[PDB]
């Protein structure tokens, strides 16, 4: 099973036992957002990142308790009605807000608890480009090429796990100058059996700064159920430690995969590396979760055959 987390005196994961991180509930985000939580039914205001108020202007404990009908007044019926109770996790309401200076706004609900992230914001041909590669590794060849020229990141891979879940890369498209990880294979364990099933449910995931401090959630506990807030659906959530490491080693200060799905397993992802921290843009992030749709229906077909 899981270890607690570490607030709730949980180990310090090693190497001895990373499957067991509790990656889900890390009671904390990245810096380059802020994120509330609330009561699906009240809109009250739960929990709160500790820097809402370079987001938000207001701080943490001035916004706790206050409600969305008072806080996003033009967004919370549509919110309310697009998210009702029992929806899926995966489910979202989307907005952009008027800020003095926009924000995006994305939420979800886990439960009775609607999870808000707040941060910063400002194709057909390539599609049809997928569709007409005549064979797997041309198909691997072209997305990863066309994810570099949506996104800009100094490398995209095309990961691939075996059965016995080691994992290689079969195709990459990389910055000139950046070594070949090309036909190279990694353990198991650099992608353990935790985070490979949370990653066949919730389809994206980053690090838009490999060397940052996490930013706690307070109070780290929801509320309701006195029990861990999960944060698997969002974005912001932090990453966990072991990896940051992996990543900083590598010389990689920002990180971003898209899950490929195929008959409902994890079949591999697209992974991708900046040298230099960097947030991809709310609107390219999207985009290219539609691709990764796009590229696990075609990997079924070519797979085949
Ligand atoms: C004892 C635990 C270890 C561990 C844990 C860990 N790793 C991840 C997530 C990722 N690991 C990745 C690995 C690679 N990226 C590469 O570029 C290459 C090789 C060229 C490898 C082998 C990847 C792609 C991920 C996914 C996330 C991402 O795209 O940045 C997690 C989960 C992270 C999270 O979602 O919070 C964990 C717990 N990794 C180890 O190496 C050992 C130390």
């Amino acid at each position: 099973p899981f270890f607690p987390p570490l607030y709730l005196g949980g180990p310090e994961i090693t190497t001895e036992n990373c499957e067991r991180e509790p990656i889900h509930i890390p009671g904390s985000i990245q810096p380059h957002g802020a994120l509330l939580t609330a009561d699906g039914h009240s809109g009250e205001v739960l929990q709160m990142s500790l820097n809402a108020a370079t987001f938000l202007g207001q701080e943490p404990t001035v916004l706790r308790g206050q409600t969305l009908a008072a806080l996003l007044p033009e967004q919370w019926p549509a919110l309310q009605a697009a998210l009702p109770p029992g929806c899926p996790d995966a489910l979202q309401y989307r907005a952009t807000l008027d800020w003095p200076a926009h924000l995006s706004l994305t939420v979800h609900r886990v439960g009775e608890l609607l999870i808000l992230e707040f941060e910063p914001t400002e194709l057909r041909n390539a599609m049809f480009a997928l569709e007409s590669a005549p064979n797997l590794r041309a198909l691997a060849e072209v997305a990863t090429q066309t994810v570099r020229e949506l996104t800009g990141f100094d490398r995209v891979m095309l990961y691939k796990f075996a059965p016995d879940a080691t994992g290689e890369v079969i195709a990459e498209a990389r910055r000139e100058g950046l070594h070949a990880f090309l036909g190279h294979r990694f353990p198991a364990s650099d992608i353990p059996a935790q985070a490979r099933a949370l990653y066949t449910r919730h389809l994206l995931r980053l690090t838009a700064d490999t060397r940052a401090a996490a930013v706690p959630l307070d109070p780290v506990l929801n509320p309701q159920t006195n029990a861990p807030t999960p944060l698997g659906g969002a974005v912001l959530r932090a990453t966990s430690p072991m990896h940051m490491q992996f990543l900083r080693n590598m010389g990689v200060g920002s990180s971003l995969s898209v899950s490929v799905v195929v008959g409902g397993q994890l079949w591999g992802l697209i992974a991708c590396h900046h040298q230099t921290p960097y947030v991809l843009p709310p609107d390219l992030r999207t985009t290219l979760e539609y691709l990764g749709r796009l590229l696990s229906l075609q990997v079924q077909v070519k797979e085949a055959l």
